[PDB]
């Protein structure tokens, strides 16, 4: 019931996944940020991907057709579910729930919007244990994203 | 800024799933309700199961081993993922499935008084259960029975 909800998106292009340097916190992280009030967590992923990397993405969304159709009838809508749900304590510096999504994009080219982190890098499954500025759980999810989206 | 997020929990005991009646507009619904300020959706589920049915439950939580361990190594926590996320009434509802060990229920005051356990046959024969609720109740049963 409070602004303690954020989203994270691991974007895969062919055989690599994208991360960006948070800044004011020298560490590589997936794109993401707060969810606007009256905004769906999935729409937040889409906008953050556009704002932080100028990318159009395709969220991984395995549809449960039975529930999707029954929901529509009932006047409701089955949304894309997060892959994982994590409790964060920093960046933002207040306790928050982070809904993690995996997605794909067409090109490695990126163009962050004003004031966003300008250091974006693509990583191969090999460039895993090689970095020294990527938290372990981020290394794991980036790898899962790659294993899932090739 | 308040969000009004809600949660839904389908509780399975043996081969039956639990639903309670919303006298107004009829219809049987899973347990759940609004999420308190500073409360995790999963905590809301455990809380509402206790308040609406006087039940201790265990939420379905398939553990991503490598992620759980690494999270503990990063200063974060891997939480229980919702089974589904639905937009309805307009608000976002996080759906979870769970188990309990006993059929006996006891709702607190200010909570729906009519609780009922359903087998798959019972679900098919009911006259007051919406289709989407039928589908999720069946999934809970198929996954947890």
């Amino acid at each position: 019931l409070n602004r303690h909800f954020t989203v994270s998106v691991f974007i895969v292009c062919k055989d690599k996944v994208l991360l960006h340097l948070h800044k004011k916190a020298k560490k590589m992280l997936p794109l993401g940020g707060h969810i606007e009030v009256n905004e769906l967590p999935e729409e937040a992923c889409i906008r953050e991907a556009k704002e932080e990397a100028g990318l159009n993405v395709t969220l991984y969304n395995p549809i449960d057709i039975n529930l999707k159709k029954s929901c529509d009838l009932s006047g409701e809508k089955l949304l894309i579910n997060p892959i994982h749900t994590i409790l964060g304590d920093v960046s933002p510096n207040h306790s928050h729930i982070d809904f993690v999504y995996y997605a794909t994009t067409t090109s490695f080219e990126t163009s962050p919007e004003i004031g966003e982190s300008k250091i974006l890098k693509w990583y191969s499954k090999e460039d895993l244990k090689n970095a020294h500025n990527i938290q372990e759980n981020i290394l794991v999810m980036a790898t899962e994203a790659l294993d899932l989206l090739e």
